[PDB]
């Protein structure tokens, strides 16, 4: 099913009109896309180009902890969020009083404390806001047929405080025949970098929730708003586009976990990941 | 085109799985679906089965007003929400102290006063909460390339207060070459009734915003979470699939409106809508 991805990369490079991004760099853009990734006895960690798995793993565990401090992620060798929490950036946004690394009410905070009043990354928010993550887990356990199993990171109120608007605005879970599926609504997707990572990321979330709810991972539906390839990647991705997709690896969860919060980086083992070099 | 929709119908029939809902009515379900409807010189008002246009138009103008009073819509000849706002149904949700017609913080409220504290339908919320509607309208005019033009109805906090959890979690707008597109993330889709009406609803909103932002309607991307067919509709739908889809009608905005709040039902006229019998 990695072909669907490549396909999406193909479709954008042959019907994708040009559209400049927030910065100034242009991109080839298509609006509204979807790809289905089976999670059955296999993990969708793209093989046509290596995905920064550690980053994926550590970032999610970071979202789950409810952390909004980029330093707590950087400490794990995953610096993908450091620039957005650096003294300069925070200042350029008007957050002069913010301790360095304080990203604001972002992903982690929304998932676990949606609606709560943000103070700073050091603050305790226990028992504050809606714990969407635990709610989806509990809903799955109690009413799997439920069609409102949603976790939304998009918080219009908190938007102005974020050291970045979330790309993963919303995700929905679905259960049938003891299979747990998840669909992500990605408002903006950098096909060349973020997307493969995001796919892996939510595939992981699903594996985790599945494992905790005693379900089997179903599918990960990936939906894109602005699916785009930055102009400077148009050829490199065309290079990748000709690479032969290899069998997806397998994600082994080593220990049984009672709660999403208990998962630790060492409980996860990617097996048989044979991605193309460079 | 309508074939997309019809194709989705056959897919749910040919590959959907049996899944039970809240009422336990039983359904053929597929999780994760996406259709693309061109809004260029045509309005996606389904022809293989009449769609309650007046309802679509009135409910939408009703959302825009920020109204959460079903009596407000019901007096427009649209009772689609009356049951949910009835003394009886409100009491089954625990809103026994809530004035009849009061659906709680639903779409209208979510779109114009997001994050504000809901009191009741009679309350003045002006200046309170985030006005997503105007915001997306503003962003389209000032920075159409914005990859964050989102309008979210899914308020994790407000959800319980609503007579009914939103099916239109959020929608995103996109702009390229003077064309305004819109993608709707529908968590639960009744392919036999709601969906066609939902599709129209947002097509109408897109047509409405393109007009105020001086853009052309491009595409309306319909994304579904739990796409389903109720088992008792399987026979009907089977017949509909036989039907020859007639050209989609056309929407004409008679008056030249400047602000999203000035749109009146009179300003809209559907043209050449030949919905199939019964
Ligand atoms: C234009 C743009 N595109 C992106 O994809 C993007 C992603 C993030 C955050 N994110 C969600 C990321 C996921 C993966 C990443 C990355 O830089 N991977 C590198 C290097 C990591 C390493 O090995 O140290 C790689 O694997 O090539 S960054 C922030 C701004 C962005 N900006
Ligand atoms: C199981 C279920 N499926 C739905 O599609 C659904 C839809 C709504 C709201 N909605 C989005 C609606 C769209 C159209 C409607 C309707 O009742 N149309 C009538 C109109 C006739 C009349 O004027 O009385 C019809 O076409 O029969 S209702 C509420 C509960 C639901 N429940
Ligand atoms: O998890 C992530 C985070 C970011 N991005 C990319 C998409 C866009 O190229 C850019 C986001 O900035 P805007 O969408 O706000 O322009 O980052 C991803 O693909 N995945
Ligand atoms: O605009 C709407 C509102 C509701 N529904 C249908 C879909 C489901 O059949 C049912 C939703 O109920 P739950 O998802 O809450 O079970 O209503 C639609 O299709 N469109």
């Amino acid at each position: 099913s990695e072909l669907q991805y490549l396909g999406q990369i193909q479709h954008i490079l042959r019907c994708g009109v040009r559209k400049d991004d927030r910065t100034g760099t242009g991109t080839l853009s298509v609006f509204g896309m979807q790809a289905r990734y089976s999670l059955r006895d296999e993990f969708p960690l793209l093989t046509t180009k290596r995905v920064f798995w550690k980053g994926v793993l550590e970032e999610l565990l970071w979202f789950i902890k409810g952390s909004t401090n980029a330093k707590e992620l950087s400490s794990k060798g995953v610096k993908i969020w450091d620039a957005n929490g650096s003294r300069d950036f925070l200042d350029s946004l008007g957050f002069s009083t913010r301790e360095e690394g304080d990203l604001g009410p972002v992903y982690g905070f929304q998932w676990r404390h949606f609606g709560a009043e943000y103070r700073d990354m050091e603050s305790d928010y226990s028992g504050q806001g809606v714990d969407q993550l635990q709610r989806v887990i509990d809903t799955i356990k109690t009413n799997p047929d439920d069609r409102r199993i949603i976790m939304c990171a998009w918080n219009p109120r908190d938007l102005p405080l974020m050291a970045l608007p979330p790309c993963h605005a919303l995700c929905q879970f679905y259960v049938v025949n003891s299979e747990l599926s998840c669909q992500l609504y990605q408002r903006s997707g950098d096909m060349g970098l973020g997307v493969p990572f995001n796919i892996a990321s939510y595939a992981l979330l699903t594996y985790m929730i599945a494992h905790i709810t005693g379900l089997k991972p179903g599918d990960f539906i990936h939906t894109l708003g602005d699916a785009h390839i930055y102009l400077n990647h148009i050829e490199p991705l065309k290079i990748q586009l000709q690479r032969e997709p290899r069998p997806f690896p397998k994600l082994r969860i080593l220990r049984k976990v009672e709660k999403i919060d208990d998962f630790k980086a060492e409980d996860f083992q990617i097996e048989g990941y044979n991605p193309h070099p460079t």
